[PDB]
DNA sequence: AGCGTGGGCGT
DNA sequence: TACGCCCACGC
């Protein structure tokens, strides 16, 4: 973690010189992904096509046990777990 | 439940 | 650099 952030208020360190430019982000409030639709900005490009899901109703994983669907993996992981208990 | 959103990282 | 996963946390 050779990259910090110089934000005298951040402590972050990171590995690689584009993890520290992604996390400045935070610091700037640059939000370069405008979601077409709601036409709301986003921080990032993988944030913004699970957002758009929202919109358009599209649900790509679905749960092996009982077939639900959500429009995330993590959505997905959090649920098949409940066929646990 | 639905979903914003940061971190790690393969590529 | 840039994308796009997973993974996790928080409301
Ligand atoms: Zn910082
Ligand atoms: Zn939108
Ligand atoms: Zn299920």
């Amino acid at each position: 973690r050779p990259y910090a952030c110089p934000v005298e208020s951040c402590d972050r360190r990171f590995s690689r010189s584009d993890e520290l430019t992604r996390h400045i982000r935070i610091h700037t409030g640059q939000k370069p992904f405008q979601c077409r639709i709601c036409m709301r900005n986003f921080s990032r490009s993988d944030h913004l096509t699970t957002h758009i899901r929202t919109h358009t109703g599209e649900k790509p994983f679905a749960c092996d046990i009982c077939g639900r669907k959500f429009a995330r993996s993590d959505e997905r992981k959090r649920h098949t777990k409940i066929h646990l208990r």
